[PDB]
């Protein structure tokens, strides 16, 4: 029993983490079979990174201007190209520590490992979610950018975030590892606008049903309601629709807990409308949106990784 | 910017966890250099465990008894011995991924990364203090017994916490590496007492720092208190006595933040006496325990591990 925040084992991620230097600018790069991919704003100094025009700056630049290190061995770049916002920097040597991996683009709602490293070793290892506003609320220092978020399954390391930059309200943008930012964000620093944030349902109907499994389970009223009924009440708290796909894939919790998904949403309706009235769900005196259905699972029922 | 629950790399650990096997008894154990220790309860059968002599059980087995498999490769053991909770096996073969390490005890109050596992594999890694009762609030399910607590210090792991078992409530309760329990406990399958829990202060402190560093300020008051004024005070609310030790490992973050050890033991006052008043701090609706001083620093200045 017990329900904590749970990040992925870091260690196949840790391998990939290496150190890409270009000039005075130092940040992270990740190394897999004989490529390097890192945020492409290395290439810039201070002043361009208020207006860069990447491509020109990248003109000026030749393979030996990157500084590739792993640990104390430097990597001797080979090749190196532009994929949006991420640099490839072949190199001469194969990582022969590269995991089985993917490159996937997650979708809103969806959470990740992050392993934030700086000057190429890492620092820790903590959970985020994607936001419905494509923003993450992460933790992340000057020389953080290339860290890189992840999901493990089995042996299978599925790469979804690159860490570029933050908001000064201390949220956190970033693209996926084809270099496509997450969100209507740039590159630049400059001020840009994100859409407002919303709670994410169906995942905090997930962390309900891990309330139940660990005994906690005060909130279930005798109640059930329609899925219709259920929205119009929910978008009231800035709560984001729950689909027909959500209820489907809150199906194993239902079916283990014997708890009907649109009874737990007459539970939650009813924590919308009346509050905790003092009370705690899993020792939170908030509801929590970061834990995914899958998350529920693979911590209750001990999901282990090659 | 940001302040997430962190834990360690996780990679070093990894690399050192094994499946333990006797009879029909599956647990994990840590493999360094030509050692394996694990939990000695796996030499009992489920009846074994609620009333174990582990001294007349260990005379039945031999080393042959113990299967032990890193990944798909079974270690030969060649011998064995029982300190206190915890079995050490020796193996034939040395750990060649056996990271620089120490075995340390560690106090109440101060925290760890916890590596769960099953069947010798990682499920997950989360980060936990020890309770001023030598509880952990951990996550854990049957067969997690072996999984460990540790901490990094650059490039030496410091294992200070072996898991063992659960009190009907969800906590958790285990040994240090040479098999002695944090705790009055014993790894027997029967009703025991636990101390009643109290707030870590000192951590409280450090929190809150955390928040002012992370521009959440609101909870700053004009005052200040003496430190005998502030014991009194937090006593009613079963925070434990802040002693002057506190108040130096709290130094570093007073010196950064320019707000003096007592300034903030008055703002932590009136957060006791009046609440939070609908209010959070880093997100939170409830004041945090567990992150110590040193945990806020790490973060928040990116110090990393070799
Ligand atoms: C990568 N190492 C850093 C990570 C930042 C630094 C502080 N916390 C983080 O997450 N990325 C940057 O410094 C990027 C980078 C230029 C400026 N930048 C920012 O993150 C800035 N934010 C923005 O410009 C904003 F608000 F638009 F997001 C900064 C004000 C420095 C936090 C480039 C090329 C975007
Ligand atoms: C090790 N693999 C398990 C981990 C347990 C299992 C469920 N969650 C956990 O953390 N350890 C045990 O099963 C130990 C073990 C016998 C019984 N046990 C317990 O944890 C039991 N708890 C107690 O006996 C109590 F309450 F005293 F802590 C159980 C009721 C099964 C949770 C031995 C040898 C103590």
């Amino acid at each position: 029993s017990g329900f904590r925040k749970m990040a992925f084992p870091s260690g196949k991620v840790e391998g990939c983490m290496v150190q890409v230097t270009c000039g005075t600018t130092t940040l992270n790069g990740l190394w897999l079979d004989d490529v390097v991919y890192c945020p492409r704003h290395v290439i810039c100094t201070s002043e361009d990174m208020l207006n860069p025009n990447y491509e020109d700056l990248l003109i000026r630049k030749s393979n030996h201007n990157f500084l590739v290190q792993a640990g104390n061995v430097q990597l001797r770049v080979i090749g190196h190209s532009m994929q949006n916002c991420v640099l490839k920097l072949k190199v001469d040597t194969a990582n022969p520590k590269t995991p089985k991996y993917k490159f996937v683009r997650i979708q809103p709602g969806q959470t990740f490992s992050v392993l934030a490293c700086y000057n190429g070793s890492p620092s820790g290892v903590y959970q985020c979610a994607m936001r419905p506003n494509f923003t993450i609320k992460g933790s992340f220092l000057n020389g953080s950018c290339g860290s890189v978020g992840f999901n493990i399954d089995y042996d299978c390391v599925s790469f979804c975030y690159m860490h570029h930059m933050e908001l000064p309200t201390g949220v956190h943008a970033g693209t996926d590892l084809e270099g496509n930012f997450y969100g209507p964000f740039v590159d630049r620093q400059t001020a840009q606008p994100a859409g407002t944030d919303t709670t994410i349902t169906v995942n905090v109907l997930a962390w309900l049903y891990a309330a139940v499994i660990n005994g906690d389970r005060w909130f279930l009223n005798r109640f059930t309601t329609t899925l219709n009924d259920f929205n119009l009440v929910a978008m009231k708290y800035n709560y984001e629709p729950l689909t027909q796909d959500h209820v489907d894939i809150l199906g194993p919790l239902s079916a283990q807990t014997g708890i009907a998904v649109l009874d737990m949403c007459a539970s939650l309706k009813e924590l919308l409308q009346n509050g905790m009235n003092g009370r705690t769900i899993l020792g939170s005196a908030l509801l929590e949106d970061e834990f995914t259905p899958f998350d529920v699972v693979r911590q209750c029922s001990g999901v282990t990784f090659q």
